[PDB]
């Protein structure tokens, strides 16, 4: 009765995890380049409705999180953010938005979704071009921290809730290192962090895009992986 891990979620199953009132993660699992990786993304309720904070990474996993949602909660997701580009955030935006759920994320997320043969939200969400940058949708506010994990990479918080959603600019406390740096910028991360620790310190809980939920330490911890990471690499 803990937060799921890696294995325990076969491929193909979606868990939700109740974070605070209205407000819960979701869990899936995916094989890439050969291993198997958990992913969290958010759910978070908006009157009688719900926002969605990531696909589950991929159309199947997708599916079976919109019937996850309808079985647990029963509200409709009527709008979903993306908050990067990769796979894991985007795949099952074509599923979502043939099931009615307007897709959303910022336009340099939609141009480099299409430029990697990813599957691409309909709705750009400006505002968010400069770091430091926030915006308000519904029960959120979306932040642009600077470039880290990916140039693109948004952060979500739920102001009722001190929820912080770091996505995969975030690690978790077990992590060793900054992972798959292909779209990374390793000199700006260290940074982009700093912006986020500034920017919500009331934060009680902190959601990485993979693996378990903590405190604010997280965030630390995280500028200091990709710091270790990157001396490693020099
Ligand atoms: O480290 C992470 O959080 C992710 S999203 C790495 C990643 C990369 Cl860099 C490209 C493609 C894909 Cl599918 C993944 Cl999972
Ligand atoms: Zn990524
Ligand atoms: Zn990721």
């Amino acid at each position: 009765g803990e937060y799921p891990t890696v294995n325990e979620i076969p491929v193909g199953e979606v868990r939700l995890y109740q974070i605070a009132d209205g407000v819960w993660s979701h869990i899936a699992t995916q094989s890439f380049d050969g291993a198997v990786y958990p992913s969290n993304g958010l759910i978070v309720r908006d009157g009688d409705e719900l926002l969605l904070i990531d696909t589950a990474w991929g159309a199947k996993n997708t599916a079976a999180l919109l019937a996850e949602i309808e079985k647990q909660i029963g509200l409709p997701v009527t709008r979903a953010v993306s908050t990067h580009f990769h796979d894991d955030r985007v795949g099952g935006v074509d599923v979502l938005r043939a099931a009615g759920v307007a897709t959303y994320a910022s336009p340099s997320t939609r141009r480099l979704a299409e430029a990697e043969g990813n599957e691409i939200p309909t709705h750009s969400l400006e505002g968010l071009s400069s770091s430091g940058d926030a915006v308000r949708f519904g029960p959120v506010e979306l932040f642009y921290p600077g470039a880290a994990h990916s140039t693109d990479n948004l952060v979500v918080y739920v102001p009722s809730a001190n929820v912080l959603y770091g996505g995969c600019a975030v690690h978790e406390l077990s992590s060793t290192s900054a992972g798959n740096v292909a779209d990374a910028d390793l000199a700006e991360w260290p940074t982009s962090v700093e912006r986020i620790q500034k920017h919500y310190p009331e934060a009680e809980v902190v959601i990485p895009g993979h693996g378990l939920p903590g405190g604010l330490d997280l965030l630390q911890h995280t500028a200091n992986v990709v710091k270790a990471h990157k001396n490693r690499s020099v």
